[PDB]
């Protein structure tokens, strides 16, 4: 027990501001600087097809859940060296809950 849930409302606009320059979240929502994330959550690290992921990432084969989540978001460039993805973080606890409370809820 290590992640408790925030507002969707306010996932989403950080969604917005913060992931939105390189990911869709949507069913079938293209691929762009980022992979699309549509049900992310129960998959592994570096498995959307289509997408040209670093050795980094597939590597790590990550289960993605909110748990796991929730440290990448602080530092991906920590979680996993090597990874493409260029976003220094979201070090508060408190932002990082609201996204994932909106991802859990739209790559539904
Ligand atoms: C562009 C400047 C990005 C921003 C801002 C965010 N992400 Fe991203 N993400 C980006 C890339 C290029 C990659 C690929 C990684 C690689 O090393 O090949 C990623 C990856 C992810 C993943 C992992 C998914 C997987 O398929 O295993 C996640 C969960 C992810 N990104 C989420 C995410 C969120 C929620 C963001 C906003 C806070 C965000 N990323 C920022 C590109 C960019």
């Amino acid at each position: 027990t290590e992640f408790k849930a925030g507002s969707a409302k306010k996932g989403a606009t950080l969604f917005k501001t913060r992931c939105l320059q390189c990911h869709t979240v949507e069913k079938g929502g293209p691929h762009k600087v980022g992979p699309n994330l549509h049900g992310i959550f129960g998959r592994h690290s570096g498995q959307a097809e289509g997408y040209s992921y670093t050795d980094a990432i597939i590597k790590k084969n990550v289960l993605w859940d909110e748990n796991n989540m929730s440290e990448y978001l602080t530092n991906p460039k920590k979680y996993i060296p090597g990874t493409k993805m260029a976003f220094g973080g979201l070090k508060k606890e408190k932002d990082r809950n609201d996204l994932i409370t909106y991802l859990k809820k739209a790559c539904e």
